[PDB]
């Protein structure tokens, strides 16, 4: 029930205000545009694109923050607060939290370079949120090729898809903490990679220590995060699981000779994350403050 000019007679101006807000948040920081594309995927894969992700805890109420790859991981918080107090402004009540987390997936791909799409909107805000479904759900770093398809078949997903959706790792950083026993206990990574690595995470501490996921092109949306896969550098034990002899190894080369290829599956497959169980109609409700229910 999704449609892109949802908020066309309602409120015209609401995307290019989040566009606005957006674009001079990731000028300020670059990584910004990440932890929004990557605050939407935690969204949307734990019980659909409602915002749930969004929701203080409280007295009576624990939300989706405290789970396990959510801790101390994803940010943007704030980024999001004054977007919806900018859009309340504008237009009261009209703009609901999942919609405006679903535009600023997308225009921070577009601020790094990527290729836009066309954005749905039309979801509402959800009064519920999962803790347990937010550590079920979501994947682990640490995952084999076939854990990591079961986890995106689940929400319909392919193999392929999969492959498309881990690209967004093009940009963005992790803590050393995410990728230390690789660079340490694994074989197939660069020697000289894994060496490097290993100076900015130690195997003793230094958790926070943070290290970008495409080393050729850090923070801008490409390709190139295939291309550091033909060559053993991947990041994670999660990134390098798509190029090792297996079924994903083709897909990798497809789209690390071709960029345009990539830049279209993937736009195709954040809309259809963003289709992922979507409060519509008159259910739901559009938050006023997206810390809390109304
Ligand atoms: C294929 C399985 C995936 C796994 C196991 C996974 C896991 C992770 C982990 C461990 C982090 C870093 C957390 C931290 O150290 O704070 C991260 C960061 C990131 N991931 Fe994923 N991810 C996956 C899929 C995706 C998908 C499909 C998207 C969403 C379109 C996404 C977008 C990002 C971005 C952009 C960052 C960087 C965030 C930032 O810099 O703030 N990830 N991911
Ligand atoms: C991943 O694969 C290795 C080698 O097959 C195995 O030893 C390990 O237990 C597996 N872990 C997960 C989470 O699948
Ligand atoms: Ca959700
Ligand atoms: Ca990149």
């Amino acid at each position: 029930q999704l449609s892109s000019n949802f908020y066309a007679t309602k409120c015209p101006n609401a995307l290019s205000t989040i566009k606005s807000a957006v674009n001079s948040a990731v000028a300020k920081e670059a990584r910004m545009g990440a932890s929004l594309l990557r605050l939407h995927f935690h969204d949307c894969f734990v019980q659909g694109c409602d915002a749930s992700v969004l929701l203080d805890d409280t007295s009576n109420f624990t939300g989706e923050k405290t789970a396990g790859p959510n801790a101390n991981s994803i940010r943007g918080f704030e980024v999001i607060d004054t977007i919806k107090s900018q859009v309340e402004s504008l237009c009261p009540g009209v703009v609901s939290c999942a919609d405006i987390l679903a535009v600023a997936a997308r225009d921070s791909v577009v601020a790094l370079g990527g290729a836009s799409w066309n954005v749905l909107l039309g979801r509402r805000d959800s009064t519920t949120a999962s803790l347990s479904s937010a550590n079920s759900d979501l994947p682990a770093p640490f995952f084999n090729l076939s854990g990591l398809i079961s986890a995106f078949s689940n929400k319909g997903f392919t193999t392929k898809e999969l492959v498309t959706l881990s690209g967004a790792h093009t940009i963005g950083q992790a803590q050393c903490t995410a990728f230390r026993t690789r660079i340490y206990n694994e074989s197939n990574i660069d020697p000289t990679y894994a060496k490097s690595l290993q100076a900015n995470c130690p195997s003793v501490g230094g958790d926070t220590n943070l290290s970008p996921f495409d080393v050729t092109t850090p923070n801008k949306f490409d390709n190139a995060y295939y291309i550091n896969l033909r060559n053993k550098k991947g990041l994670l034990h999660s990134d390098q699981q798509l190029f090792n002899g297996v079924s994903t190894d083709s897909q990798v080369t497809a789209y690390s000779n071709n960029a345009a290829t990539f830049n279209t599956d993937f736009g195709n497959a954040m809309i259809k994350m963003g289709n992922l169980s979507p409060l519509t109609g008159t259910s739901g409700q559009i938050r006023t403050n997206c810390r809390k229910t109304n």
